[PDB]
């Protein structure tokens, strides 16, 4: 019975903190008294994953099967429809007793109130068999095609699917890493998809309902007496040629269900190509921001080049140093060991130091090894004058290997990064 | 008599200041001879709010009602024409005396010459009938034409549509919060549907000039005696299709009036979806900001790591932190108490701390409560060294549960968030 | 003689800096034995709006002239080719003359050196009459094609033009203030302007050279024998067709020149529509700035509010805070009085402040005037305590009006905009 | 046989280090037993140079090779699918032997199992040749149709080209300094046009293999007995229609194989336009970064004007200061020689100053020459009061001409670039 409790997971430990919240959590639930769903537990991952799957496959089977068939007397779409159905409003009676996040876990007061003002409607009007009621309750050519119409009222699903999706996946953020742009441009990809779809069912059903007149596409091409496959097929094309803003036939189009049909379909599909470009573009500017970075701080450093007017050897100079300090990427050295906690930063410390003061207590030797800093130079650029103790990382230096030290005219023969450790913090450490 | 002065709102307390800066305002609009007009006060929301439907009414009905009909003797149209023409006429002198936000209020001097200078033309144009004086003052058929062509003349009042759209919807940044790309999106929507609107009753009404030539697609697709319904829908379908770079037609254009109107609402519209592509650019990069400015900072954290050549479960065990103290998402807790002021950052203080310290002055608490500093520890990383105080706040601590004070060999056993004192503070505090 | 050495202006002092220098830059082109022409100098700019002209009239005018037109041995078309050619020589001449920013102003080694290594050949080749001399040196119908094909060399102007323009542009970014991409975006829609007038003649060009096959589009429209109006509209409309992504007649092309300059027009028009694009975004985002990043600002602030897991009533109290605070805008005012001079920021802290200070030594007030703090705060928030000094700029406090202070329980009743200048600060000053 | 080894380059000190790493890394590579081959070698260099050329030229004809030609038996095709082969195996046979940068050097155990996990099978695929086998092991048109079905398989060495072009590409952005946004976008057109050259083979293959049936277009433009010059170029212009979003022939297509090709071409053109668009964006939005962060700088700076409600001299003159402060240009002078080494920032002082401390011990004046500040004045801005030290380095000041001192009322006449020292600074260095 515990099934209905949030357990212990990496998400409940991220979202919640300890495990002390989380049987805190429980306890609220376990408090409340009813049989109280909450929305972090297993039972609602469960049903969601059976419910996505109902929803993919309604949205896709029930268009086609409502258009391009003749009879829909047939025994297995009666089952589908009634086994749908039969989900559909468990799921509703389900939806009144989940949990709410904003928890609201008050059952009686909080939730059936706000699922009554939010979005009980819409479930109510997607749940129900609606035709089979006016068949059983009800010129039979109008009220095969009523009752058609009023069997599209099955498509309202979509609101309940973008909700679960939106849900699933701002849960699944805290699980894994993921990027942003990926999952955004992914579920438009299936909304376009989606669309294109209902889009080609559409514009096959509005010349069926008129039986067929000699004016339309399906009757111009002698396609009537086909098989369904190459109806929406034909159908499908259409549909796909004017959402990418191609131009389909000969003629334009005649009768008026035709032309209002394909400017909605033009409108709809520039407006999700244009949100399709938006979102390439956002994905494609965030994936080597760090070589960007860069680009932009040596655009000013060479600004600043031109506005004191400096020689180009001494720019070409300014410009190697660069390339050989930050090797075209940009980091804050400072700003990232400010953020870190103290033993880690021990560690990266012991890692990279630590290994050249090997030759000449411990404490004392982790607290100089703090009190260093990095120094890159370069070949002719000679660091001392005749009348502050350095270490060799790499490079030659003469008066020289890498790995020693100026205990208290040194030319940099190389590219060579050193170390520093000046006579103040060493003082300091010396009071430590 | 007061409707003419700006009132106490939260739009006029935001401006202005106080209420002496709104009674300065009111005393200085009532010192100026006149009855002068403050842009701020409720007669002129309350006048353009009659204006901005009129003007949308116009604009809408204007072009269908010149190009379409053929009589255009039937008295609701005259009687329409006349009412508008007679609001902005009255516009026109509400106009000549309202002020002019740069707030300069003088009357006589600077209101006029400003009006004179920029906008009075073409509101004078677009105000009075110009068609009907020729029509009283003078091949009738020509007359018939240029009357139509002169009529066309009311469509200037977009110059003023836009003005006092702007004007609103500038005030309506400070009384609510409105995101600055969905006003851009949706006053470009706006419009390139009146563009389009346009288009389609123009290229009905270049063919109508010319008394419908044999060469032109009305007199080719055989609907000249239809319905005005049919033309409109039949028009606007082909200057949609020239609009989003369709294709409209069998054969190329044949007359010099069709190829130059469909090379020009070609451009219109290219440059129209251009600038419609880069707003929704705009409105998707602001979407998600705070998800984006993480994973720019961990992209500079592992180009870091790999400037440095470190281990690979060193480089992960920086991964593990970072999840565990941003959890996807930048923000600087620094800077941001620096910006609030004091007494809310101590009812911060006192939601987040001073229930820790409640085991063992008030102004005493409230000082080591300001001295404190938040941490963030990773299990395995004990600290301590055997030989600065911390509370908890969550974790385990294995030498406990929540809520213990280390008082002045003790490990993490799990993710832990801790607070810190340290000593030099406490003795600050205790000086205090 | 004076008008080949540059002049003082705002540009010459923005650049070099005093009149010592402009000075030196005047002596240093009278000091090399040459009549040296300086390219900052009045000279040159009255010669290059001379022949940016005269380049614009020949790109515009030629093709046109070549393609269209029957007999090519009218008179003024003669003299307008033999003027072209003087000017573009005579260009020649000044260009062996002038001086080149990199200012190299030697005379005789650096600018010929410069000049013959770069950019001679193509002036060489765009500045004399090819044609002429092949006609003047030597089956009439393959020499007139070659000799048109030979006169076709006169677009290669476009390299001058594009220089002269980038070096204009370039300059007048620091005599006005500008932004750069309306000059960019301004810049591509004349060279995409520029690219559909060629490929309009282009398009008629290549069927002319043929003696007009009956395959072309040109004899299937028959429309052989009409003016050079009708036919340049014709072939305008189909390269507009092509390069906007249209589609254009009813059949598919079938020449083997047809389908290459179709394919050739459509990628050209597919790159130039996708800069176009680009601009457009650029300009786009660019324009409200300050009003976006304030919102990233509040999303980062919002976050640390969700991170902490405050209360609602504090959550909209920081809200109500920035929205007075900041008023929908960023600025940061201690860094802007950072980079600005002394006596400036004296004048707007004379200009805000030193008014307050009325009631109760100069620089002893202008030192406390700059001791100054600026201070927000929100009505119920109280600011003292029972057992630093205030001013008062607007709202009201109870135990009051505009302009009050505190000298050394006092409750805000709405918001209040306060000064600070804390003890300490006011000892300093006292010490100075 | 050192060509195995990696050499002493620029990129080999860059990754490395000093030549002592270098010669570890050879040294590794000769301890482990094998005639191992090291990825950064002469060896590998060489090889894929070749091999890229000969996956080009594959690329390139082999489509053209299959479709278009009738007689597959000519000889010099034979001994050019011999010969591709051969090396395609050799390739394979290399892959065996290579390391893996990850560098893992370990010949029999890592590089074996990495690479039988990761890309043995579509090597081994796109290796050998398939079709001959089934041609000497075995309705014989059916056989030479399922022959050329089997023939296209070589083209699963794009997966090879894609992976050395990005190896190369990622090994040039550190010899030479590359902007990425460039090799983005040149890797995307070469890609488009790869992908436009295979969908007009393909869309000549289709019907091919049906033996002509009279729906499809080659049938239809009565074309199937030219040459395959002319049947290329028509199926590329069909190809390239359908990818641009053109719209092609008269009628809508008929049979079942051009329909679903058709799509299929035109979602793929649209994704491939989609992202050239991004790429175009984010190459244009980096040419001209430090003209656009003024200008956004100076955004918050008006901002700022307009919070405190300036006088509008006040803010006239701040612009003027900004224009002769930072010419239109971002750059921070503390962070760039923060970021510098020592001798360096004593090599920019010594060009830029210790000219001007020439009139009145040549470390003491290293000390005081950093010890120095940059400040910009303006005209009727005095700077001294009656009752800190300069220097003139341009401008004119009353009581002079550039380079002079104010040894411890000087008003500014124009725009002047001065120095400081102040007296604590002078003190300090007089004490060093
Ligand atoms: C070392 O431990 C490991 C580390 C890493 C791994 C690799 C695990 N992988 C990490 C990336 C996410 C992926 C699956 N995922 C989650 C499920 C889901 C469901 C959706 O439907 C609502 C959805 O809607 C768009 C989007 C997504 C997003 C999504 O992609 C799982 C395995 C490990 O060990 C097993
Ligand atoms: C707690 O107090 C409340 C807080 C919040 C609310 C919700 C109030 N809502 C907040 C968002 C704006 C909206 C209406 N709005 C303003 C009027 C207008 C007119 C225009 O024509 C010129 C226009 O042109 C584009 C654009 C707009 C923008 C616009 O959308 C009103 C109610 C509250 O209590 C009643
Ligand atoms: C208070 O003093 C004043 C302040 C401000 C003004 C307004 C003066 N205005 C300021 C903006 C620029 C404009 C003209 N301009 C320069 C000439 C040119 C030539 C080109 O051809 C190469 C070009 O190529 C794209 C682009 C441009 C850009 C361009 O627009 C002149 C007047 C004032 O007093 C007179
Ligand atoms: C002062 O010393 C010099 C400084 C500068 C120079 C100019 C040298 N130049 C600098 C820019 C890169 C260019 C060639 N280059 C590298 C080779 C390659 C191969 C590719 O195939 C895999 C590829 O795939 C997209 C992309 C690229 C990128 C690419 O453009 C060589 C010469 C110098 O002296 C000789």
């Amino acid at each position: 019975g515990t099934l209905l409790q949030p357990t212990v997971n990496k998400f409940s430990l991220r979202v919640f903190g300890s495990h002390k919240a989380v049987e805190i959590e429980q306890e609220r639930v376990k408090s409340a008294g009813a049989w109280i769903i909450h929305p972090y537990s297993d039972f609602r991952f469960y049903w969601d994953l059976i419910m996505l799957l109902l929803m993919v496959g309604n949205l896709i089977v029930l268009p086609v099967g409502i258009t391009f068939f003749k009879e829909e007397n047939s025994p297995p779409w009666i089952v589908f429809n009634v086994l749908s159905d039969t989900f559909f409003l468990l799921d509703l009676v389900l939806n009144f007793r989940t949990g709410i996040v904003v928890e609201i876990l008050l059952a009686p007061r909080a939730i059936r109130t706000r699922y009554l003002r939010t979005w009980f409607l819409v479930d109510l009007i997607s749940s129900i068999p609606v035709d089979y009621i006016f068949l059983v309750v009800e010129r039979a050519l109008r009220i095969v095609r009523f009752t058609k119409i009023l069997s599209l009222l099955r498509l309202l699903r979509l609101s309940r699917l973008i909700r679960y999706i939106h849900q699933w996946e701002e849960i699944f953020h805290m699980t894994y890493d993921l990027a942003s742009a990926v999952v955004r441009i992914f579920n438009l990809i299936g909304m376009m998809l989606l669309l294109c779809h209902w889009d080609g069912c559409l514009q096959f059903l509005v010349p069926m309902l008129q039986d067929f007149p000699p004016d339309c596409w399906v009757s111009i091409n002698h396609m009537v007496n086909h098989s369904w496959g190459r109806q929406y097929s034909h159908a499908l094309f259409k549909a796909m040629s004017h959402m990418l803003c191609i131009g389909y036939g000969q003629q334009a189009p005649v009768g008026m269900p035709d032309v209002w049909l394909t400017m909605l379909s033009m409108i709809v599909g520039a407006t999700c190509y244009a949100m399709f470009i938006g979102h390439a573009t956002a994905l494609i500017q965030s994936l080597d921001s760090s070589r960007r970075q860069y680009q932009e701080k040596y655009k000013q450093v060479e600004q600043y080049m031109s506005f004191h007017k400096l020689p180009a050897d001494t720019r070409q100079r300014i410009h190697e140093y660069y390339e050989h300090r930050y090797q075209g990427k940009m980091f804050d050295e400072e700003s990232i060991l400010g953020e870190l906690s103290e033993p880690l930063r021990e560690e990266i410390i012991n890692f990279t130091c630590r290994g050249l003061v090997a030759h000449m207590d411990p404490s004392f030797v982790t607290a100089v090894l703090t009190k260093l800093r990095f120094e890159v130079f370069q070949p002719g650029d000679l660091v001392v004058r005749e009348g502050k103790m350095y270490f060799i990382q790499h490079g030659l230096l003469s008066v020289l290997t890498d790995g020693s030290y100026f205990g208290e005219s040194v030319r940099a023969d190389t590219y060579c990064r050193l170390y520093s450790l000046s006579v103040d913090h060493f003082n300091a450490v010396l009071e430590e």
